[PDB]
């Protein structure tokens, strides 16, 4: 179940967020998925928010909506939706990789 795709974690607590900094490496898939979401307005509303007095503000709809989105996209894909395929979908032709 670990070894087909990539495991849908589902969070065992209340559907909360963070914005982290990550490296190419720290991802482990490139998704399909298009959502048209705003990330300067998600950067106004996590580095706003982050003022420890003021991290109790009511959110943004960036955020919620991406939030809202990446729940639905776990539980939509019973253990995860293909990923932009390095031959199949960028469209390359080395058969080292197809292979």
């Amino acid at each position: 179940d670990d070894l087909v795709g990539f495991k849908l974690f589902l969070p065992e607590g209340p559907c909360d967020h963070t914005v982290v900094k990550l490296q190419p490496g720290d991802m482990a898939a490139i998704t399909t998925k298009v959502l048209r979401v705003n990330g300067e307005k998600i950067l106004e509303d996590f580095s706003k928010r982050q003022q420890p007095k003021f991290k109790k503000d009511p959110p943004l709809a960036a955020v919620t909506t991406a939030v809202q989105e990446l729940l639905r996209l776990a539980q939509a894909h019973p253990a995860g939706p293909p990923t932009l395929d390095p031959v199949n979908d960028l469209q390359l032709k080395d058969m080292s990789v197809v292979e």
